[PDB]
C-alpha cells in the first residue's frame, strides 16, 4: 500500500478500498504523517487530498482515513499535520475544509481532534506584493474573510475546541485585524465586512465579556481603528468612528446620540485612541503614518470633522503669531538684504537674520527628527530648512568677509518669501485656491524641464561647433541662453551671414523652435487632462488635511517650550468614557426620514 | 542694471509679456547668480500662468450656456 | 406658545427654524392630522394669522424652510396649498 | 511578454549603455572639431559605429519589408 495507491483511493472516495490500508501501516510500523506519505513538494498529507476531492459536500474516505491514525498509534495527528512548504507553510486539512465552503467536513475534523488554531504562515498566505492570499493565518479568520456565517459561529461556539477571537497571527493580527485588511473601498466588499465586522464583535460580547476586543494591539501597535487608518480604508473607519448599537449590545457603541430633535441630532463620539492627546493616535496616523490617497477622505469624517475643527479654533491665534513672526522675520531680511553695503541697525539686523536662521534651522532639524520614521506633503518643510541652512551659511561667510554670503543671503531672501504660501492654508480664500498647485502643477512642470533641458544641451553643443567656422554661440553657456530665448519669446532668428554654414545653422535653429514647441503642446495637454477629470470637491478636503497636519504640529507646541497636550471631549457615563459632544443638522437626511 | 525696485519690477514684468531680456550680463561680479534668479522667476511665474489658465478653464468645462440668457435678462432687469 | 430660544430662531449653526408656534411647526413637518386638529378644535383653534417673534405666519415659516430639492418643494408646496384653502373656511375674511 | 521583458531587460539597458557611449563619443568630437590622435580615434570608432547602426537598421527594414508610425525610430536610427 504505497503513496500513489492511497493518493488515488482518496481521490475517489472508495472507503472500501481502505481496507488494507491499516494492516500494512502496522506491517511496517509506519504513520500516514511520515514523508513517505507526503508530497516532497509541499508536504501535502493523504488527508489534504481527501478535503480538496469533494463529493456531496462530504467525502466518506475521510473518517475512515482518520481511524486508522488512531489505530496506528501516531505520536502526531494527521489532522493537525501541516504543509512544509516555503510558500504552503502552515496550510493544514481545515484551512482547506473551510475553503471548499463545506461546513460538513469542518464539523468532521474538529469532532477528531482538529486544532482551531493551526497557523498557515507560508509566503503565499503573507500579504505582498505578488500571488499571495491574505485571510490572518487561523481558520476562524478565514473563516471571517470568506463571507461564512454558519462555520465562523461554530468554530467559535463548538463544545469539542472553541476558538478564540483574540488569537493572533504571526504579525498580531487578529479577526478584526484581518478582516480591515482584506476590506476593499467596493461598496458590495465593505458591506460584507462591515457586517461581518458586527456579527463578530457582538458575538465576542458572548464568549468573551471580559476581553475588550476592540483594544487589541498588533505587533505594530495598531488597534483594529487604528489598523484602518493606516491602511487608508475609510468605508470600514467610518463605521467603526461612527458605530452605533441598541439592546444588549448598546456598550459595544462608539457614537451615542444624546437627543434627536427634528433634522438636529446631538451624538457622544467616543474619542478613545482618536483624540491626539495619546501618541500613536488616529488623528496623527493619517496626517503622518497613512499612505494612501484617501487620507484627506478620512478627516473630514465625524468627529474627525469637528475634533480638529475645535483643535484649529483653539490655534488659529498661534497660526497667526507665527505668520506674524515670520513677516516680522523677512520684513527684517528684506531691509538688510537692501540696505547691504546705519552701520549699527545693519549689524542689528545681521544678528536677528542669524538668530532667526538658527530658530527656524533647530526647528525644522526638529521636525524631521521626529518625522524620520514616516516621510510632498513634507514639501514646505524641506523649503523652511534650506532657508534657514542657507541664512546660517550666509551669515557665516559674512564673518569671514568672503564674497560669496551676498549671494546666499539674496537666495534665501528669495526662498524665505516663496515660503509664504505655507501659511495661505489658515484661510478659507486663500487656502482652498492653493490646493491645486502642488498636486499638478508644481509636478509637470519638473517633467517638461527635465526633457527640455537634455536636448538644450543637445542643440547647444550643435550650434557652438557648427558656428565655429566663419564666412555668436561661443560656449555651451551662451548657445543655452540664446536658445533658451525662444523659449521666452526673445530668441533671436535671423539669418547670421557671418557663418560659413549660415544656411545650416538657422535650419539647426528653426528644428528646435517646432520640437521645442512639441514640448510645451504635450505639458500643456498634460496639464489639461487631469483638468477635465478632476473634483471641485477634493480641494475643500485636501485643505482641511493641509490644516489638519498643522495643528498635530502645533500641538507639540515649540522646539524650545513643549507645551502640555489639553485632552479634548469630557469624561461622560455612556461605563464612562472621554466622548466628545457633535451637534450635526441634515435637513435632506430628515425629510426622507418623514 | 537693476537700480531700484521700480526699475526691476520692470524687467522682471517684461518676461510676462514676452520681451524680458534674459542676457548673461557680464557688468556684474554675480553675473552667474543673477542669471539663476532671472531662470527661477521665469518658471516660476509659468507656475502661475498655467495655475490661473487652469483656474479658467475648470469653470468652462462646468458651465451651462442657458445661464447667459438668464443672466443677461437679468441685468435688462436691473 | 412660542418658542423663540436661540436653538429655534434662524442662523449659521446648530438650529431649527420652524417658525415658533406649534401650528408652524406642524405645517413644517409634514403632518396633516395634526395640522388640521389644530385649526379646527373646539377646545382652543390656532390662527393661521399668528405671528412670531420675526412676524413670520404660518405660511411666511413654510417658505423659509422651503428647499430648491424637488422632494422638499413638492411637500412646501402641497402644505403652502392646504393651508391657503382651508384658511378661506375659517377665515374667509382675512387674507 | 512580461516573463519575456524580465529576462532581455538587461539586453535592453546594455543596449542603452552602449548608445549613450556612442553618443558621448559623438558629442565630444563633435564638440572639439577643429590631441588630434584621440580626435582621429574618436572619429573612427562614430564612423565604427555608423556602420553598425547602418548595417543593424538595414537588416531590420528587411526583415520588415514585408508590413511597413511604430516603425517611427527605426527610420531615425
Ligand atoms: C515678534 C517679533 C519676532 C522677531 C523675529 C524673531 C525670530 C522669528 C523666527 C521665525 O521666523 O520664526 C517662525 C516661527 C513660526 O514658524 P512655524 O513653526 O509655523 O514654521 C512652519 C514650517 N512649516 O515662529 C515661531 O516659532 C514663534 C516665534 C518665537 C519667538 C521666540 C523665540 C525664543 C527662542 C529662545
Ligand atoms: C560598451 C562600449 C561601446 C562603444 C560603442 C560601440 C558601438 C555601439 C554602436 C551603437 O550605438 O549601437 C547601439 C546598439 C543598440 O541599439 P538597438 O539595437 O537597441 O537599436 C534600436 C533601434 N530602434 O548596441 C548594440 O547593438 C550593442 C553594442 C554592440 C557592440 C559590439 C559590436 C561588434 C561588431 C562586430
Ligand atoms: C437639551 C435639548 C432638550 N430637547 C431638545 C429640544 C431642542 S428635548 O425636547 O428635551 C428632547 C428631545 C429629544 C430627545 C430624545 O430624542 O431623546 C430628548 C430630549
Ligand atoms: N481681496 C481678497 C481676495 O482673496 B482671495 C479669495 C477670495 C474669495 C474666495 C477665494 C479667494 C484670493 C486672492 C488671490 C489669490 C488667492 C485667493
Amino acid at each position: 500500500f504505497d503513496r500513489d495507491r492511497l493518493f488515488s483511493v482518496v481521490s475517489r472516495g472508495v472507503p472500501e478500498e481502505l481496507t488494507g490500508l491499516l494492516e500494512y501501516l502496522r506491517w511496517n510500523s509506519k504513520y500516514l504523517t511520515d514523508s513517505a506519505y507526503t508530497e516532497g513538494s509541499t508536504g501535502k498529507t493523504c488527508l489534504m487530498k481527501a478535503v480538496l476531492n469533494l463529493q456531496d459536500g462530504v467525502n466518506a474516505c475521510i473518517m475512515p482515513l482518520l481511524q486508522i491514525d488512531k489505530d496506528s498509534g501516531n505520536p502526531k495527528l494527521l489532522v493537525n499535520a501541516q504543509c512544509t512548504d516555503e510558500f504552503y507553510q502552515g496550510h493544514s486539512a481545515l484551512h482547506i475544509a473551510i475553503e471548499k465552503r463545506s461546513l460538513q467536513c469542518v464539523k468532521l475534523l474538529v469532532e477528531n481532534g482538529a486544532d482551531v488554531h493551526l497557523r498557515a504562515c507560508g509566503r503565499f498566505f503573507q500579504k505582498h506584493q505578488g500571488t499571495c492570499f491574505y485571510f490572518g493565518e487561523l481558520p476562524l479568520s478565514l473563516a471571517a474573510c470568506t463571507k461564512q456565517w454558519d462555520v465562523v459561529t461554530y468554530l467559535l461556539e463548538n463544545p469539542h475546541q472553541p476558538a478564540s477571537l483574540e488569537a493572533t497571527d504571526s504579525l498580531g493580527n487578529t479577526v478584526l485585524h484581518a478582516l480591515v485588511m482584506i476590506a476593499d473601498n467596493s461598496p458590495e466588499n465593505s458591506a460584507l465586512v462591515i457586517h461581518m465586522y458586527d456579527g463578530l464583535l457582538q458575538m465576542g460580547a458572548r464568549l468573551c465579556p471580559t476581553v475588550q476586543l476592540e483594544e487589541i494591539s498588533n505587533h505594530q501597535g495598531l488597534t483594529p481603528l487604528k489598523l484602518a487608518a493606516k491602511e487608508g480604508k475609510i468605508e470600514i473607519f467610518r463605521h467603526i468612528l461612527q458605530r452605533e448599537f441598541s439592546g444588549p449590545y448598546q456598550p459595544l457603541s462608539r457614537k451615542f446620540t444624546e437627543w434627536c430633535y427634528g433634522p438636529v441630532r446631538v451624538s457622544l463620539y467616543d474619542l478613545s485612541s482618536v483624540d491626539s492627546w495619546e501618541k500613536n493616535s488616529v488623528l496623527e496616523i493619517i496626517a503622518f503614518h497613512c499612505k494612501s490617497p484617501n487620507r484627506h477622505r478620512m478627516v473630514v469624517l465625524e468627529p474627525l470633522n469637528k475634533l480638529l475643527q475645535e483643535k484649529w479654533d483653539r490655534l488659529v491665534s498661534r497660526f497667526f503669531f507665527n505668520f506674524a513672526c515670520y513677516l516680522v522675520y523677512m520684513f527684517i531680511f528684506t531691509v538688510v538684504a537692501y540696505h547691504q553695503p546705519g552701520e549699527s541697525m545693519l549689524l542689528l539686523g545681521h544678528i536677528l537674520i542669524l538668530l532667526g536662521g538658527i530658530y527656524l534651522l533647530l526647528g525644522q532639524l526638529w521636525y524631521f527628527w521626529r518625522r524620520r520614521l514616516f516621510i510632498m506633503d513634507s514639501y514646505f518643510e524641506i523649503l523652511f530648512l534650506l532657508q534657514a541652512l542657507l541664512t546660517v551659511l550666509s551669515q557665516v561667510l559674512r564673518f569671514m568677509e568672503t564674497e560669496w554670503y551676498l549671494p546666499l543671503l539674496v537666495l534665501s531672501l528669495v526662498l524665505g518669501w516663496l515660503n509664504l504660501l505655507y501659511y495661505t492654508r489658515g484661510f478659507q480664500h486663500t487656502g482652498i485656491y492653493s490646493v491645486m498647485i502642488q498636486k499638478v502643477i508644481l509636478r509637470d512642470l519638473l517633467r517638461f524641464l527635465l526633457v527640455y533641458l537634455v536636448f538644450l544641451f543637445g542643440f547647444a553643443v550643435a550650434l557652438v561647433s557648427l558656428s565655429r567656422e566663419a564666412r555668436p554661440y561661443r560656449s555651451i553657456l551662451d548657445a543655452s541662453l540664446e536658445l533658451f530665448k525662444f523659449t521666452i519669446g526673445m530668441g533671436e532668428l535671423a539669418f547670421q551671414e557671418q557663418l560659413r554654414f549660415r544656411g545650416v545653422v538657422l535650419l539647426l535653429l528653426l528644428a528646435y523652435v517646432l520640437l521645442t514647441y512639441v514640448l510645451l503642446l504635450n505639458m500643456l495637454i498634460a496639464l489639461m487632462s487631469e483638468t477635465v477629470n478632476h473634483v471641485a470637491d477634493n480641494s475643500w478636503s485636501i485643505w482641511k488635511l493641509q490644516k489638519a497636519i498643522s495643528v498635530l504640529e502645533m500641538e507639540n507646541g515649540y522646539w524650545w517650550c513643549r507645551r502640555k497636550k489639553h485632552r479634548e471631549g469630557r469624561l461622560l457615563k455612556v461605563d464612562e468614557r472621554w466622548c466628545f459632544r457633535v451637534e450635526e443638522v441634515n435637513w435632506a437626511a430628515w425629510e426622507k426620514t418623514l
